[PDB]
């Protein structure tokens, strides 16, 4: 069954890789705005708080993958 | 051999669990700075930049673990 779970771990890891890269890109965008001085501090803060939330989510996804891999090792 | 490599992977997963907790703690800290609003967007962006780098590193290590478990499970 570990084969099923390992495939799941792989699929999910590929998804967070892709999701995290999108977050990085958004952060680049925010850096651009900051440098351009086109947004208010409040506006910038709002977008940064959203980045933080997205990263917390990605962190949790990795935690779950780790948990599953440990189950695999302990089972197989 | 395999039992050896399984112990290796588990040791690495233990480390990763610790790294995840650190990432989680740092994101909380960064969120708190956002609230104080005693910091610049550049400074906040720098700290988030570092979190992303750390997640990417974690991700690549998990990818490695999965590949080695692939080899074992393939055999099993």
């Amino acid at each position: 069954s570990e084969d099923y779970k390992l495939r799941e771990a792989q699929r999910e890891l590929d998804k967070q890789r892709k999701d995290t890269e999108e977050i990085r890109k958004r952060l680049k965008e925010i850096q651009r705005l900051t440098d351009e001085r086109t947004s208010t501090a409040d506006e910038l803060i709002k977008e940064l708080r959203e980045i933080i939330r997205r990263l917390q989510e990605q962190s949790e996804k990795l935690r779950e993958i780790i948990e599953e891999l440990e189950k695999i090792i302990r089972k197989r």
